[PDB]
């Protein structure tokens, strides 16, 4: 695997060793294998070990399945940005196969945007600059994957985590898996026309096949309408078909309930028909810059 003009192998990865590795509780669990919460420490008792997520390989599995979870360790690894989930090595010498990466206790995104959602019992539990800064740390990570170009392929809120629920949250991609597919086999291959997130493609993408990071740019569009609208699915009362004709033919999202105009004019950017009329990430990220010093923009109520 290459990366920023550098090459390594499975071998790069630090391998921690098994019995320094215990399993707290489970996660969750994506289309394939789990993740957990962990410790690492190579002492016992050890008064402070290292609190870490766990993300395993089904031993069922294919030779492509193996290769698949290797590619992903060397991916995350090879990243160096606060604004992308860092690997802390990796348990691959025994079985289960474990990559060990930083432990993100609030959670995905877009789980915590439902979750977070102001509410009677919770009133105040979320305000417009909390919404801006994880929009400001997204675009971070997608500006370095964009000056080390890497196309990510699905930005999306599912594909995001939170440090902590809590004031002082940050929030980084986690979910590489899409790239890591079209690294390996150069399409998605484990996947189907059903599976491929077209709500999250701009018409070049899911019409020609045709990726570059302007690629990201639309999809970081959608995720800010994920965003601002709380967690809601993009094109709400559309299905992926209905929304390929809608998106082709010049149809783009409302903003969301709430939305100040000037995020949602970003929004409308990065949903240029043309791929060289939308923003690059530094364009993004300082106009996203530009309404956290807006008190207009920040004093707005998010709809209850």
């Amino acid at each position: 695997y290459c990366f920023a003009g550098k090459t390594s192998s499975i071998s790069d990865l630090k391998e921690v060793p098994r019995k320094n590795i215990t399993l707290i509780r489970g996660l969750g669990h994506g289309a394939f294998g789990e993740v957990y919460e962990g410790q690492v420490s190579g002492m016992p008792n050890d008064p402070s070990p290292l609190q870490v997520a766990v993300k395993t390989l089904p031993e069922v599995c294919s030779e492509q399945d193996e290769l698949d979870f290797l590619m992903e360790a060397l991916i995350i690894s090879k990243f160096n940005h606060q604004n992308i989930v860092r690997c802390i090595g990796v348990s691959l010498q025994s079985l289960p196969r474990f990559i060990l990466l930083e432990l993100m206790a609030g959670g995905d995104l877009k789980s915590f945007l439902r979750e977070t959602r102001p509410r009677p019992s919770q009133p105040s539990s979320l305000a417009m600059l909390d919404l801006l800064h994880v929009a400001r740390d997204i675009a971070c990570g997608c500006q370095y994957l964009e000056e080390n170009h890497f196309i990510h392929r699905d930005i999306a809120a599912r594909n995001c985590l939170l440090t902590c629920p809590g004031p002082g949250r940050v929030a980084k991609i986690g979910d590489f898996g899409m790239a890591r597919d079209i690294y390996r086999a150069g399409y998605y291959r484990k996947g189907g026309c059903a599976m491929l997130p077209v709500k999250w493609m701009p018409p070049e993408a899911f019409m020609e096949g045709i990726f570059t990071s302007k690629t990201d740019t639309w999809s970081f569009g959608v995720l800010l309408w994920e965003i601002f609208s709380l967690g809601y699915m993009p094109y709400p009362s559309k299905s992926n078909q209905e929304v390929l004709e809608f998106v082709t033919s010049g149809g783009r999202m409302d903003p969301p309930k709430n939305c100040p105009g000037p995020v949602y004019r970003i929004m409308t950017q990065c949903w240029q028909h043309q791929p060289e009329d939308r923003p690059n990430f530094a364009i993004i990220l300082e106009r996203i810059e530009y309404c956290t010093q807006d008190p207009d923009v920040i004093n707005t109520a998010l709809p209850i």
